[PDB]
């Protein structure tokens, strides 16, 4: 290991899934960097609720489409994100959409009664974000640039 970018993501990701799955906010320290990955929740809690009640509707049309049921299903999903998320213009907008559209995925696997899902489809994510905009995240300066933009 010792990819501090792809550690802090990924975190920063499973709690966000997490919580929205479940209700409950996780109380365990954070990791390196906690103060950034704190403010980095806290912010993607405001912006990615936001996105899934403005978008909601759209969510809820393109969650139909993929008609997830399994880990046969998420792991497909890998797939689907290369070719939205990956194949267009880079900026904190689409990376909060990709990561609020995951949270409004991993609500519906708990739905479904999925949960174990929810864990893979965060580390999914986290790798398409860091490794195919691996080069743009450092030049914002990673989740600290996320803040800043989101002031
Ligand atoms: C987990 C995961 C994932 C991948 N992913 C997906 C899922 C295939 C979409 C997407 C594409 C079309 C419609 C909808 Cl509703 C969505 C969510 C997506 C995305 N969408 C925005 C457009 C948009 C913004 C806000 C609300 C709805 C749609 C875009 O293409 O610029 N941006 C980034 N990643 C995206």
């Amino acid at each position: 290991s010792e990819d501090e970018l792809y550690r802090q993501s990924l975190e920063i990701i499973s709690r966000y899934l997490r919580e929205q799955a479940t209700g409950a906010k996780d109380t365990k320290p954070m990791g390196r960097s906690g103060a950034t990955s704190r403010k980095a929740l806290e912010t993607l809690r405001r912006v990615g609720d936001g996105v899934q009640r403005n978008h909601e509707t759209a969510f809820q049309g393109m969650l139909r489409k993929l008609d997830i049921k399994n880990e046969d299903d998420v792991k497909s999903l890998s797939r689907v994100m290369i070719h939205v998320f990956s194949d267009g213009v880079t900026n904190w907008g689409r990376i909060v959409t990709l990561i609020s559209f995951g949270a409004f995925v991993a609500k519906h696997l708990k739905t479904i009664n999925q949960e174990s899902c929810i864990e893979p489809l965060a580390e999914s994510i986290t790798d398409v974000l860091v490794r195919t905009k691996r080069d743009w995240l450092v030049k914002q300066r990673g989740w600290d640039g996320f803040v800043e933009f989101f002031h």
